[PDB]
């Protein structure tokens, strides 16, 4: 064993009975996803993030338990500066909690949208975050794991804006390697075409990272129901068809972006976004191209 086993009452005590008010207004709520809500807490003077798993999407209790077990297994095997650190968990009763080191700058998604009044990320910080995220994915792939849910909401940022990959509940270990599933899971706006069908491959993680690189350049979320186009990957088509340029989509909330490094990041993203999985570069090549960029 490597993680502290908490009793559920202890985590109820340290999160102020899972206070639903936002942290910005003195509550404990930091965010939510399809598989749970994240609360801020204090455990023995340590600031923690407590993910209470109770489902808000179409998932069964046994599927939640499988994702909880999967997260613990991946966390026990993978430790890296660009991966979040699991401190412990609670499993007593019908409730499941995962306890982590708190992330002072929350998620990349929230920082790109300046949620809660945080200042816009400079181009220089965006480049370092992209490099950190690729190093995290590279470590996971080297250790034969496929993330299956890479998105900006799953890239967290510490006090220094060091990128940290999170949410390993859907991660798959692969010794051999394309395989199939009957339960399609993930965020549609980021998912590779084959992943949307049910294929499981490390090449899908590359496609999803390409979408993240477009959110970093543009400051636009991957999907926006009230936007034209609603899907960010459609801008790649508009740019490829010469109807627009990447310069027309650069986030206006920054003053330090230069055309050379922006075009270089866009080139990495377009390569990641090849329709044909085998045309996409491997994570070590993505890592190398992002290093050449700076
Ligand atoms: C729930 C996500 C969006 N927000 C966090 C996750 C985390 N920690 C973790 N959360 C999760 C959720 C799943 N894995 N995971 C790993 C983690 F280490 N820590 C802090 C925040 C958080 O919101 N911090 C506050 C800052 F954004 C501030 C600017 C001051 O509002």
């Amino acid at each position: 064993t490597r993680f502290h086993s908490f009793s559920f009452y202890e985590l109820k005590n340290v999160t102020n009975n899972f206070d639903e008010r936002p942290i910005s207004v003195g509550g404990n709520k930091m965010g939510e996803g399809g598989f749970g809500v994240v609360y801020k807490g204090y455990v023995n003077n340590t600031t923690v993030a407590v993910k209470k798993l109770a489902a808000m999407v179409d998932i069964t209790t046994e599927e939640l338990k499988q994702q909880f077990d999967q997260e613990i297994k991946v966390m026990a095997k993978c430790q890296h500066e660009n991966l979040v650190e699991l401190l412990g968990f609670s499993s007593d009763g019908d409730d499941l909690c995962l306890v982590y080191v708190y992330m002072p700058n929350g998620s990349l998604l929230d920082r790109l949208s300046c949620l809660d009044g945080t200042p816009p990320l400079s181009w220089h910080m965006r480049c370092k975050i992209a490099q950190g995220a690729a190093n995290g994915i590279n470590f996971l792939h080297e250790n034969h794991h496929i993330h299956r849910d890479i998105k900006s909401a799953n890239i967290l940022l510490d006090e220094a804006f060091t990128a940290k990959i999170s949410d390993f509940g859907l991660a798959r270990a692969s010794e051999k390697q394309t395989v199939m599933t009957s339960r399609i899971v993930g965020t549609t706006a980021y998912m590779a075409p084959e992943a949307l069908r049910g294929e499981i491959t490390p090449k899908s993680d590359i496609y999803s990272f390409g979408v993240v690189l477009l959110e970093i350049i543009t400051g636009l979320p991957a999907v926006d129901e009230h936007r034209e186009p609603q899907l960010l990957l459609d801008i790649k088509e508009e740019i490829e068809d010469e109807e627009k340029t990447i310069e027309d989509y650069i986030d206006k909330k920054m003053n330090d972006a230069d055309s050379t490094s922006v075009e270089a990041m866009y080139s990495v993203a377009s390569q990641c976004l090849h329709e044909k999985k085998n045309k996409r570069p491997d994570i070590k090549k993505v890592q190398q191209l992002l290093q050449e960029m700076t």
